């Protein structure tokens, strides 16, 4: 069955769960060559793999050399990032593999479908949420630990940094949808609500900044607000009247 808004609680009951995002696998860039031209360079790419109950990110850092001398490239990237997942559960003992992968986009079903054969009991599972993972590179340590690279690698990171020691794996994954559906609906503005006060800043070992409880309080208020403003400007409605599940619907992605 297709994991929705209706059935996503499930996410954070213990049956180990993996989301896999290809978005930003194939990248380009834009440049002017020595000529004065203008033309696209590849650039690094990366796979979001996320454990939504730990939190635990597998970023597996796509480097342009995989591009190098080949062709049908959209086709590639698909089967590359079903290569690479693959690979992770296989080098993971039996006790830490996930029963179920979940594609962000169906394109990806089959790929890895035919992939995780060497895995019976994993069960792959596309999505009627259109979540906001792709927005992952704008989270200035991942793009550029993802720029940097000079050859292919995977880094490892929390993307909950510590908040799991003060709230639920639930209201955590509410918090890190809501700010990459942000960042995703207006990157200046909400890296602006996010970089305000340079006081607070984040540790080596995090993505995000130190905020106290009562700050995420502000911060997750004027997230919400910057990604319902656009919407009731584009629909023209009153975001005042919108109920809990209808902003918790566009948060997530659903329909």
């Amino acid at each position: 069955p297709f994991l929705n808004s209706s059935n996503y609680a499930e996410l954070f009951n213990n049956d180990i769960k993996l989301f896999v995002d290809d978005t930003n696998v194939y990248r380009v860039t834009v440049h002017k060559t020595f000529e004065g031209n203008v033309a696209t360079k590849a650039i690094n790419g990366c796979i979001f793999t996320l454990n939504p109950k730990t939190g635990h990110l597998f970023l597996k850092i796509i480097h342009t050399s995989v591009w190098a001398g080949q062709k049908r490239l959209s086709q590639l990237a698909k089967w590359k990032t079903a290569e690479e997942v693959s690979a992770l559960v296989r080098s993971l003992p039996k006790e830490e593999q996930p029963k179920q992968i979940i594609v962000t986009r169906k394109a990806m079903l089959d790929p890895l479908e035919v992939h995780m054969l060497d895995f019976p009991n994993i069960a792959i599972r596309p999505t009627e949420l259109r979540l906001p993972f792709s927005a992952a590179m704008s989270i200035d340590k991942l793009s550029d630990v993802v720029m940097k690279a000079t050859e292919p690698q995977m880094v490892l990171f929390n993307i909950y940094d510590d908040w799991l020691d003060r709230i639920s794996s639930y209201t955590a994954f509410s918090r890190l949808t809501l700010l990459l559906r942000a960042l995703k609906t207006n990157e200046e503005s909400a890296k602006m609500i996010l970089l305000s006060d340079p006081t607070i800043t984040i540790k080596s070992y995090h993505l995000w900044p130190s905020f106290t409880d009562e700050q995420w309080i502000t911060i997750e208020s004027q997230m919400r607000d910057l990604i319902l403003t656009e919407y009731g400007r584009k629909y023209n409605v009153n975001i005042s009247a919108l109920t809990q599940t209808e902003i918790k619907d566009i948060i997530l992605g659903q329909n």
